[PDB]
């Protein structure tokens, strides 16, 4: 059959044979630095998962030199303190995943930290709530960067010590995606808000339903599921999982293949290419707990097999592997942006989201 475990680390071999920067602990610096931070993630949860520790040591050197004050943000103060509040916000995720692998309070703290730096920039005065993606500018309530802080105050409510401050925040916060209008008639949800000029209200901005809008909130309402034991929070997911999966919404192909807007152009960019991969990790969350949520043992068997036919289209369509040599024996498979095109090159956002679709079936 297809061992995802297997895949997985052969994926995350070419990640690195092809990617990683021995010298600045980061991989690929000409790419986004927030996707070296997923990168980070997709390998800390392959540990995670699989029971494996083989990449441990170098996830160690990327933290802390990541940890570090950034050049190009120095008011941060290191600890993934970023320009940017979905920037901040993808590192602190990873370092939930690095605490929950090694139960170090250390990595627990920067979440911590993270989670008070982005609440700095959530104001209640517009939009009634939730925080801004551009620190720098404050002009743009986006989805990514609301779900990916709800997603970081719902794992601290069940982690962190403070927990209920937590838990208050989190639910403060679904209330106020919930109702801020970005979740759209198909239960699916477009990428931020706009606000109206003459009446200071916010409304969906009609903007892309960019795949990985749809997974980052599953992760925070399973964690607020964890939290509440409301199962509520996992109807709430399961409708949004439900709609991408469905072929009529665009985000599923005719053969059950995930599919980014974008593939059809043949015009995704960095950012673009990896946000593939977030959903499926993200869905694979949801399945595990809607399987254990019930004990029906068909509970969470269409996000499973979804995954599954993901995986496969994959392997057999988008799958390369690095040319050994006689000086460089480095292995692994590569991986393009479509999970069902060609393999045309390997790029590291690419090379992520393959890894995350390997770890969501492990
Ligand atoms: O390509 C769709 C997204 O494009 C813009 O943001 C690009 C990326 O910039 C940030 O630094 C990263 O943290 C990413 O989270 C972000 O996608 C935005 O318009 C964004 O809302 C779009 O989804
Ligand atoms: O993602 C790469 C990261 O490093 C660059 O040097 C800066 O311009 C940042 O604004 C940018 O976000
Ligand atoms: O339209 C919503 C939003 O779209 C753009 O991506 C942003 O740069 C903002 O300037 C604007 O508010």
């Amino acid at each position: 059959s297809l061992n995802s475990t297997g895949l997985a680390q052969a994926a995350i071999n070419g990640l690195n044979a092809r990617f990683y920067e021995s010298s600045n602990a980061r991989w690929s610096s000409d790419e986004p630095w927030w996707i070296s931070g997923v990168a980070l993630t997709m390998v800390i949860e392959y540990m995670r998962r699989s029971g494996s520790k083989e990449y441990l040591d170098q996830v160690e050197d990327v933290i802390e030199v990541q940890r570090q004050p950034l050049s190009w943000w120095p008011s941060g103060e290191g600890e993934f303190r970023a320009d940017a509040t979905d920037n901040t916000g993808w590192w602190a995720l990873a370092m939930v995943r690095m605490y929950d692998l090694t139960g170090n309070e250390d990595y627990l703290n920067i979440s911590i930290k993270d989670e008070a730096y982005m609440r700095q920039w959530w104001t209640d005065t517009e939009c009634g709530g939730g925080l801004y993606v551009d620190i720098q500018d404050l002009t743009y309530k986006n989805a990514i960067a609301n779900e990916l802080y709800l997603k970081l105050v719902a794992s601290l409510a069940n982690r962190a010590p403070n927990a209920t401050i937590y838990l208050d925040r989190a639910q403060q916060a679904w209330t106020w995606f919930l109702g801020s209008g970005m979740i759209n008639g198909v239960n699916l949800i477009n990428d931020g808000l706009a606000r109206d000029s003459n009446t200071g209200s916010c409304y969906n901005n009609r903007l892309p339903v960019w795949t990985y809008n749809q997974g980052v909130i599953l992760g925070a309402l399973v964690e607020l599921y964890h939290a509440t034991k409301d199962e509520s929070y996992l109807l709430s997911a399961q409708a949004i999982a439900d709609a991408v999966l469905s072929p009529s919404n665009g985000l599923t192909s005719s053969s059950g293949v995930l599919t980014e807007t974008c593939e059809g152009s043949d015009s995704c960019n960095q950012d673009q290419q990896v946000f593939k991969g977030v959903f499926a990790l993200n869905l694979a969350e949801l399945g595990d707990a809607v399987a254990g949520a019930s004990s029906d043992p068909d509970a969470g068997q269409d996000y499973r097999e979804y995954l599954d036919t993901n995986m496969q289209s994959m392997y057999a369509n988008d799958r390369s592997e690095i040319v050994p040599t006689l000086f460089d024996s480095s292995t692994g498979d590569l991986y393009d942006v479509s999970w069902s095109g060609p393999f045309r090159n390997a790029t590291m956002p690419k090379q992520a989201s393959a890894i995350g679709l390997y770890v969501a079936n492990i």
